[PDB]
């Protein structure tokens, strides 16, 4: 009875995040007994920048995506991405519990209700220079995505250079960074060769959610409703464990190409944690009251 618009921030098919929308969106046509089937178009395919997927859902321009742009948006959410405050998918979910009421009030007020959420692994630390320790970090010139990242960063006694994954070659080749903040089975892979040293601190998720029109949502009967939130459900674990079994495999084979890969340790998380814990409260602060209010709860939940 429907064909629904879907888009995704995922470029291509090969992307495991766009597969793991393709289970969902066949879970949810099974599920609906056909009632709602989507066509799905990948990012760039139409005039929607990646940052504009929220705006786009909320408008209908599409009725269903994946998006993980979506802190321009709903920027009481930027709590989730805090440097070091995550460390596992408890920790997400326990903060979750606590963010839930304000991310699903303010998509609402944007025309979008949030289906679910799915994650990226911890993005980590590359370089080409020797990096074993947090030590080792001062100094070095390390590309970073967002103010978040940068301010951790600076606070180890990096130089943090705010570039995007396109400009990261050709400065690595001359020299004018060092190295940069991704995943395995994002930059490094594909930086791999100009990159040696790969110390695993878990600084933030990448993430992302799934979101739908909250009109043509709440159009559907109460039945459909559920059916669909059943197949998100059901589904998004899925989609962060593909991602998470793929970041275990490229680092495998990293290390078989003679990256130095150094594991995270308790005390090393503790040291990191401590350089930032007060950055957090002083993003909060910027961001306004309730994100003092909000960040307060989900560190009692998170003890740190």
């Amino acid at each position: 009875m429907a064909t629904w618009m879907a888009y995704t921030f995922g470029p291509s098919e090969n992307l495991a995040n766009v597969q793991g929308m393709k289970r969902v969106m066949e879970d949810i046509e099974k599920n609906t007994g056909g009632e709602v089937k989507f066509r799905l178009r990948l990012a760039g395919s139409l005039p929607i920048q990646a940052t504009d997927i929220t705006q786009a859902v909320g408008n209908g321009t599409v009725r269903f995506a994946d998006d993980g742009f979506y802190l321009g948006n709903v920027r009481i959410a930027g709590i989730l991405r805090l440097p070091m405050l995550l460390r596992s998918q408890e920790d997400f979910d326990k903060a979750y519990a606590i963010m839930k009421p304000y991310v699903e009030r303010d998509f609402g007020k944007q025309g979008v209700v949030v289906l679910g959420h799915f994650s990226f692994p911890h993005q980590v630390i590359f370089s080409a220079r020797k990096l074993e320790s947090l030590a080792d970090i001062k100094g070095q010139k390390l590309r970073v995505s967002s103010p978040e990242q940068a301010a951790f960063v600076q606070r180890a006694g990096g130089i943090p250079v705010t570039l995007g994954g396109a400009e990261v070659p050709s400065a690595l080749s001359a020299g004018t960074i060092d190295g940069a903040l991704t995943a395995s089975a994002g930059g490094g892979k594909i930086w791999g060769d100009m990159l040696k040293y790969n110390l695993r601190l878990p600084v933030n998720y990448f993430d992302g959610f799934y979101l739908v029109n909250k009109k043509a949502f709440e159009a559907l009967s109460p039945e459909m409703q559920a059916k669909m939130r059943e197949s998100v459900a059901r589904q998004a674990p899925g989609t962060t464990a593909q991602i998470a079994k793929e970041e275990g495999e490229v680092t495998d084979a990293l290390r078989q190409k003679g990256m130095v890969i150094v594991p995270s340790t308790p005390a090393m998380e503790q040291a990191a944690t401590d350089l930032v814990s007060g950055y957090w409260e002083d993003w909060a602060r910027e961001q306004g009251p309730e994100a003092v209010q909000a960040l307060a709860e989900v560190r009692k939940a998170l003890g740190r």
